[PDB]
């Protein structure tokens, strides 16, 4: 079963095998005066792991690299955050002290700079215009357009037909909007477009938050973030 926000106290990490070489990471933190969950991938890469986002913040990602190496045992050697937020940034100086190769986009970078938020060290060419796409290793990256943020890539695993949302895509049990304050509602349902249309043999969907779904979570998203602009 996929593990519950319940089930994780704050600091510890579960790995969730998705598909081969493909798992989920799951972190909880104290956010908005509760404790919420939070997804990361991590995508075996030849005799490597690639990581897509931190398990946020700092404690949490040390966790994040201590079961890597128990139940897996490779090393982490390159890292993408697909926004700037916290949740996908918060650790990243752990990381490059491990020796990870910290990536995100220009744009990405210089808004966790003014956030206040860790700043992953190499930029992302080829990834500026809604979207555009650029091989990373084992996985595609996508810059979708606007939505939950002006930044938030996702990131598909061909070799597996997983795609990973992150926080541009919603879990299916969350039926309200939640937070829109760096979000634009009006193109998040054209970005969302532009990933059915990229992505349409996706198997597995992974949000940046809570259960993963399948293709279905894209319109569920889409139905959301539109009940909010209604
Ligand atoms: O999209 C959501 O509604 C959502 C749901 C669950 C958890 C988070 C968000 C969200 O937007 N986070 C970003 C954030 C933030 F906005 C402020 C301070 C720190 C941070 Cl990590 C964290
Ligand atoms: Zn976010
Ligand atoms: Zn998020």
């Amino acid at each position: 079963e996929y593990p519950t926000v319940s089930e994780i106290p704050v600091g510890e990490v579960r790995l969730y095998q998705i598909a081969d070489g493909v798992w989920s990471h799951i972190a909880t933190q104290s956010f908005d005066g509760a404790v919420y969950p939070s997804n990361g991938l991590i995508v075996r890469d030849g005799d490597e792991l690639l990581l897509i986002d931190t398990a946020w913040g700092a404690k949490n990602t040390a966790a994040l690299l201590a079961e890597i190496e128990k139940q897996i045992g490779l090393p982490v050697t390159r890292a993408v955050s697909t926004h700037f937020h916290d949740d996908r940034v918060g650790g990243v100086d752990v990381l490059r002290a491990a020796g990870v190769a910290t990536y995100a986009s220009p744009s990405t970078r210089r808004l966790a700079e003014v956030e206040g938020n860790e700043i992953p060290t190499h930029s992302l060419e080829g990834l500026s215009s809604s979207g555009d796409a650029v091989r990373f290793g084992p996985v595609e990256l996508f810059y979708p357009g606007a939505a939950h943020s002006t930044d938030n890539l996702v990131v598909y695993v061909p070799s597996a037909s997983v795609l990973y949302g992150g926080c541009a895509i919603y879990e299916l049990s969350r039926t309200s909007a939640g937070n829109v304050a760096d979000a634009d509602l009006a193109e998040w349902p054209t970005s969302i477009e532009r990933i059915q249309q990229h992505y349409p043999e996706a198997q597995f969907v992974i949000p940046g938050h809570g259960l993963p779904g399948g293709l279905d979570l894209l319109k569920h998203t889409t139905n959301v973030v539109k009940a909010h602009t209604n």
